[PDB]
């Protein structure tokens, strides 16, 4: 067993491992775990040693996307989309984000008790991402189900359990792919002000990319639009409700909201760990990793490392410095980080401004997402207390 509460609070385990053997082979899971900050940093910076190429027996469109390719192909692909996602590119989206936020809040103005997740932190980012891709938000419910399947972790360690899930992932990949091949066809005919059109335009003009590659990137963004920022927002609310002294201070000092969001990214990171494959034999903190072995750098553990974060187990909305790796580190550093920060800020500032006396509803229950790829809650019932 591990109860819900232990699953959502892995930090005692991380600490134990950090202070004994921060690099260690786990026989059961067949991976090298990496728990200390310097190890996580080294694994993620050393792109030519710790590969992001995840080989399966048929590769997917997702397997050709940015997150799963090594240099020199990675730099070429990322080059085609970088300009579209800079901080300054994304400041253009602020007034859109603020309107979606207000529209969502208006829709539940009549409820005294609301689910932060279902009504606010989940819809806002998929509505943004559907506008960015140029796909219809009327398909939101398919998007969510496909995306939850893809990031889903198994309920047990049994094999008829894992193999059923693998199957359900392959089926979701297929349907996602065929969805986006249709979209592509539609856009070749009727382009729009979206990034699928923009990549088709770059393709017609002779940039080196396949239609499968456009599908793969579109899927990556879709899943990102369903499965990351939602948890940053919800987890922030969770942290502020857990520690009311932080919440009371934030309300007095609004300018601390960005710093507080960075301290959620550290303290309750939406992504706890990543995966790499050893390309060639390497020693990492005195351990000898072999070609072809898998490695799991735990950013969630690194973020609690005392050598880099004074009083690590303490949530400090004003924490400085805060050099966390919640978006990764190195060439695969999250493309969406500017968007995620601005979505989170705008939504959280408005929530806090409207409901300063908010607290857990009598119906609240801790329900962690069953996933190793994402870290968050499935629901978060709050009472407004107006
Ligand atoms: C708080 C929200 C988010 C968190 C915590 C997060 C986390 C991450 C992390 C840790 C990586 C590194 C992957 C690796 O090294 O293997 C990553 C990559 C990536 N993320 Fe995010 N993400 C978030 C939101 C977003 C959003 C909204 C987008 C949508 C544009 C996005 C798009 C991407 C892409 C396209 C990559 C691959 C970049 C590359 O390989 O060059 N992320 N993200
Ligand atoms: C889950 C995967 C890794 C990781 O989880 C991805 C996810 C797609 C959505 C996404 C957007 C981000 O900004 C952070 C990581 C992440 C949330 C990917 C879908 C297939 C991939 C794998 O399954 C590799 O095994």
């Amino acid at each position: 067993i591990q109860t819900k509460e232990e699953r959502f609070n892995p930090f005692s385990w991380y600490e134990e491992m950090r202070n004994t053997a921060p690099v260690q082979w786990d026989e059961e899971r067949q991976v090298w775990d990496v728990f200390h900050y310097d190890g996580v940093k080294e694994v993620l910076e050393q792109k030519n040693i710790f590969s992001s190429d995840r080989r399966p027996q048929r590769q997917t469109a997702l397997g050709t996307s940015l997150i799963n390719i090594d240099p020199p192909k990675h730099a070429e692909m990322r080059a085609l989309v970088n300009k579209a996602f800079t901080p300054k590119a994304m400041k253009a989206w602020e007034p859109k984000i603020a309107r979606i936020t207000n529209e969502l809040l208006q829709e539940v103005e009549h409820l005294e008790d609301i689910d932060i997740v279902e009504h606010l932190s989940y819809p806002l980012p998929v509505m943004v991402i559907a506008d960015i891709l140029g796909v219809p938000i009327e398909d939101q419910r398919q998007f969510k189900d496909w995306s939850d399947i893809i990031v889903a972790g198994p309920s047990n360690n049994e094999r008829e359990t894992l193999e059923k899930l693998q199957q359900e992932k392959m089926k979701a990949n297929d349907e996602l792919e065929t969805y986006f091949y249709r979209i592509i066809e539609e856009k070749r005919t009727r382009p729009g002000d979206d990034i699928i059109s923009v990549l088709l335009q770059a393709k017609e003009e002779g940039k080196q990319l396949t239609d499968e590659e456009i599908v793969g990137f579109s899927i990556l963004l879709l899943i990102a639009g369903n499965e990351t920022t939602t948890n940053l927002i919800s987890n922030t609310i969770y942290c502020l409700m857990e520690d009311k002294a932080s919440f009371e201070r934030l309300k007095r000092e609004k300018e601390l909201l960005p710093s507080g969001i960075e301290e959620v990214l550290r303290y309750r990171s939406p992504v706890q760990a990543l995966h790499r494959i050893v390309k060639e034999d390497v020693t990492l903190a005195g351990k000898k990793l072999k070609a072809g072995e898998h490695v799991v750098p735990w950013m969630g553990s690194a973020h609690r490392d005392a050598e880099y974060f004074e009083d690590p187990e303490v949530f400090k909305i004003d924490r400085k410095p805060n050099v966390h790796m919640a978006f990764g580190r190195g060439i695969h550093f999250c493309l969406g980080a500017p968007l995620a920060r601005i979505e989170a800020k705008i939504m959280l500032a408005e929530l806090i401004d409207r409901y300063p006396q908010m607290d857990w509803s009598p119906s609240f229950e801790l329900k962690p997402i069953e996933s190793t790829f994402v870290y968050g809650l499935k629901e978060l019932l709050i009472r407004k207390n107006v």
